[PDB]
RNA sequence: GUGAGAUUGUGAAGGGAUCUCGCAGGUAUCGUGAGGGAAGUAUGGGGUAGUACGAGAGGAACUCCCAUGCCGUGCCUCUAGUUUCUGGGGUU
């Protein structure tokens, strides 16, 4: 009940099964999406994310002080191209989320390469520490 | 009444009677709408508002906009997929 109705739709990309990267300094490097909030279900059909969503994640690779929990990870980057509302398409060399808070703070300091204007603009935490908004 | 046929079980040319139905519609377009089917359904954000209420802790809602999930009917301008146009080229 956050987030969902406030950005344009993007065509979706991950499911729950993708593993992003870390973009955050939290000393974790990996991600794994467990499940998207906003999923209202389908049968048969999966939660999948975008951009500005926030996922439920666990570490499958870094610091073991975060690792084997149900963390919060916002998308910041997709490879899935998604067209803009002024008709460009557009799409990242890499998958990349940040772990938040429930609320929405970074819990980390830096983001390692850009981010959207899709996923900055829901989070101002992820806006303030993006060295460019995409 | 008027046209058209048939009376095919034992040879042939004749022409009598009788039965069967044909005697008015065809073609083309624009509509009617009985009856039957039947569909859209949910959500979040904005402000209202940190207001109502309350000792405080806390904490609403409608108009009104903005989007979105599931579904439905299409579509191919874009983007993506597909190539037996074997199209052009490359390569063993
Ligand atoms: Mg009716």
């Amino acid at each position: 009940a956050n987030v969902k109705g406030c950005r344009f739709r993007v065509s979706v990309a991950l499911p729950v099964g993708a593993v992003v990267n870390c973009a955050d300094n939290t000393g974790a490097k990996n991600l794994y999406v467990i499940s998207v909030k906003g999923y209202h279900g389908r049968l048969n059909r999966l939660p999948s994310a975008a951009l500005g969503d926030m996922v439920m994640c666990s570490v499958k690779k870094g610091k073991p002080e975060l690792r084997k929990k149900v963390l919060n990870a916002v998308i910041i980057r997709q490879r899935k191209s998604w067209r803009r509302k002024d008709g460009t398409v557009i799409y990242f060399e890499d998958n990349a989320g940040v772990i938040v808070n429930p609320k929405g703070e970074m819990k980390g300091s830096g983001i390692a390469g850009p981010v959207a204007k899709e996923s900055a603009d829901l989070w101002p935490k992820i806006s303030t520490h993006a060295p460019a908004i995409v």
